[PDB]
């Protein structure tokens, strides 16, 4: 019998249980082993400083950014890492949403849109979560894209955060005005606050959407960083962060997992990953609707 210790990112949530929920099957008939799993969800960087900072042990980490692997545990954690699906930024709403019949017919003005008194958004804490330091990075990349000051508006002047030129900088503690913004420790954190209509956009995965029923609209593909040909363009934006202290580039959105070094079950690990990699693992994924790179 084997529990498998998987810390992951949030968005990662639906995907995953589908994939360990079969895992568990294949090993019993494969492998004459019983495998259990503690799954843990939480924004990508959070879910890499549980074993960097809050010294715990685990078998899997995947996360949302594979940056974080190479630039937060390797060489001392682990030696690897696998790239292996993708995504993009939309914004997502519901019927009970401000405006939604503006937002849906007239999706190039989303930014008008959320700039008016009455309507309220939220993203997560960048500190914690991509989800987070790219919602801020898209609306960066707005301003260069339709050469207007949206960053300012929707986001310097109702919160603490703010940027220095091309760089945003997220302060370790973000405060945010409640008349205008929500922020939450993971993104999918922000699901039960639109479904309730408290708040009336969100920006989040379309792959997440999309598991929710959420309605969305899609951004230009220059600022929504799930066009791997733009990549020079989302380039000129970057972000650092307070809680690691380090520098993340605006770039194509690219998962990665990797098993750390000292795994507690580290073959049951790495059959795992095989798992997550082989055509059951892309079956899952594309079911859910999240493509794999």
């Amino acid at each position: 019998e084997v529990t498998l210790i998987v810390f992951h990112a949030g968005s990662l949530s639906v995907p995953f249980q589908e994939v360990e929920k079969e895992f568990s099957e294949y090993a019993e008939r494969n492998l004459g082993i019983k495998v259990s799993f503690q799954d843990e969800a939480s924004g990508s960087v959070m879910a890499v400083r549980k074993v960097t900072d809050l010294g715990r042990k685990a078998d899997v980490i995947g996360v949302a950014d594979y940056t974080l692997i190479p630039q937060l545990l390797i060489p001392n954690y682990t030696d690897f890492y696998v790239l292996f699906a993708t995504n993009e930024i939309v914004i997502a709403f519901t019927d009970k949403s401000r405006y939604v019949e503006e937002m849906k017919s007239n999706p190039d003005k989303w930014y008008e849109i959320l700039a008016r008194e009455d309507v309220r958004f939220g993203f997560s804490d960048p500190n914690q979560d991509p989800c987070g330091y790219r919602s801020l990075m898209v609306i960066k990349l707005a301003d260069l894209y339709y050469g207007k000051e949206i960053f300012k508006e929707l986001i310097e002047e109702n919160t603490n955060i703010y940027s220095n030129g091309t760089q945003i900088y997220a302060p370790k503690e973000i405060t945010v005005n409640p008349g205008k913004i929500v922020i939450r420790p993971k993104e999918t954190d922000l699901l039960g606050l639109v479904e309730s209509g408290s708040i009336d956009y969100i920006f989040i995965y379309k792959s997440v959407a999309k598991q929710h029923n959420l309605s969305y609209i899609t951004l230009p593909s220059e600022i929504n960083l799930g066009d791997f040909s733009k990549e020079k363009f989302y380039g000129q934006i970057s972000i650092t962060l307070g809680s690691t202290g380090k520098t993340i580039k605006a770039k194509p959105i690219v998962y990665g997992v990797t098993v750390l070094k000292d795994a507690p079950n580290r073959e049951v690990a790495i059959e795992f990953l095989r798992y997550l990699l082989s055509e059951n693992g892309k079956r899952i994924f594309e079911k859910n609707h999240q493509d794999f790179l």
